[PDB]
């Protein structure tokens, strides 16, 4: 029971106004500081990423599913997780942050 980001930065970009404003209040509970994704870059500085829905997702990160009732993986940096359990919220911003500080760069990307 505590801040769990504590002074984070968390770039969430929502396309759901109504639900960038609910999941803003659960991350600001946990210390975490919304940024804007910039407006006309790709991506901006942030330890976390979330977004609404999956085309939002710039590259990885934690994906908002209204449609979820927990916290799931589909993939390397692809999770669906719901905003309305804060508490899965809670495994999925430990994981992530976990996990991107294991493998903060792997280029996989052969070309």
């Amino acid at each position: 029971m505590e801040r769990l980001l504590d002074d984070v930065c968390v770039m969430v970009d929502v396309t759901s106004a109504e639900i960038r404003n609910i999941v803003t209040r659960q991350l600001e509970n946990w210390g975490a500081t919304c940024i804007t994704p910039d407006e006309r870059l790709i991506s901006q500085d942030y330890d976390i990423f979330l977004t609404d829905n999956p085309s939002n997702l710039t590259a990885s990160g934690l994906l908002l599913s209204d449609d979820e009732s927990g916290v799931r993986e589909i993939g390397p940096g692809q999770l669906c997780v719901n905003f309305n359990m804060s508490n899965a919220m809670q495994e999925a911003v430990l994981q992530l942050i976990e996990v991107q500080l294991a493998q903060e760069e792997v280029t996989e990307s052969r070309s």
